[PDB]
């Protein structure tokens, strides 16, 4: 069902000197749900109940996001992919996940999770993904009506748009969900970013990390490495496809459709599809996990 209540209360672990927040419920092998930009563990609140009793249900808040600590001092060089990965790799190590891990990933959670899966492939039981950053892309892969905004985030204008106007929380997120979010849901998504200034830097650094036309070179190389690995890996995969979808003209989807040992389902939504079809997504993930854990 829908609803504004979080799935569980947050726990905290200290990572490299900062507190990271996460949800961890139940017993068994883990099902790891990883949000992206500009969301948090809250994104999964109506999906995780569908997996009750299938294992340990975990949803981490990326550093600087959700209820996780900010990285102070912050500025133009803070919250790159590589820094997020350092914090997330250490958090997932500290959670004692075992070697039968199911990943459920979305948006930048998929770039972090795909890379983690490549480096820890001997421990990964299955991968469910949606709105994946599956490979390096080009500006032509964005619908024409979206290009100006993402070019602006990656220009000097992005600082005013995000640090001052908070447009990723206030405009992009609700604009890429067909259902209008409630005031309570918007308050949950706004909370980590209430303060003008560097509190909002994670939501600007993320669009400045999308691997587009070869830039940034380090994320492009990371995505090339996990794209090649995923295209030949025998790990079970669940590709959740959205209709009508958003922010893509289809080339990445056609690449994902070449990946091995994969089941594809289609659900209704634009980009943050968890807010339009949580029951469809949750039921699909639960069926996938039940097949992996008979
Ligand atoms: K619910």
């Amino acid at each position: 069902s829908l609803g504004a209540k979080p799935f569980g209360e947050k726990k905290f672990i200290e990572i490299k000197g900062r507190r990271m927040a996460y949800i961890d419920e139940g017993t068994g092998d883990p099902i790891l749900f990883q949000h992206g930009n500009p969301t948090s563990s809250y994104l999964w609140r109506n999906i995780m109940p569908h997996c009750a009793g299938l294992g340990r249900l975990i949803a981490c808040d990326l550093i600087g996001m959700g209820d996780s600590d900010k990285l102070d001092p912050s500025g133009p060089e803070r919250y790159a992919y590589a820094e997020h990965r350092d914090y997330l790799d250490a958090l997932w190590e500290a959670l004692d996940l075992g070697d039968r891990v199911v990943l459920v990933v979305h948006d930048w959670g998929s770039a972090l999770g795909f890379d983690w899966a490549r480096r820890h492939r001997e421990r990964v039981q299955g991968i469910a993904y949606m709105e994946a950053i599956a490979m390096p892309i080009e500006w032509a892969d964005f619908p024409e009506q979206d290009r100006d905004l993402f070019q602006a985030f990656r220009s000097q204008a992005g600082e005013e748009l995000v640090l001052q106007d908070n447009v990723f929380v206030e405009q992009v997120l609700p604009g890429l969900i067909l259902r209008p979010l409630s005031e309570a849901e918007m308050a949950a998504y706004r909370e980590p970013f209430l303060a003008a200034g560097e509190a909002r830097r994670p939501t600007l650094s993320w669009p400045r990390q999308i691997p587009i036309a070869g830039t940034p070179a380090d994320v492009v190389a990371i995505a090339r490495d996990y794209a090649g690995w995923l295209s030949e890996s025998p790990i079970p995969k669940l590709f959740i496809n959205a209709e009508p979808g958003a922010l893509t003209t289809g080339r990445m989807r056609d690449f994902c459709r070449t990946w091995p040992n994969q089941t594809e389902i289609t659900v209704a939504g634009a980009f943050f599809i968890q807010e339009d079809s949580p029951d469809e997504i949750g039921a699909a993930i639960a069926a996938f996990v039940r097949r992996l854990r008979p």
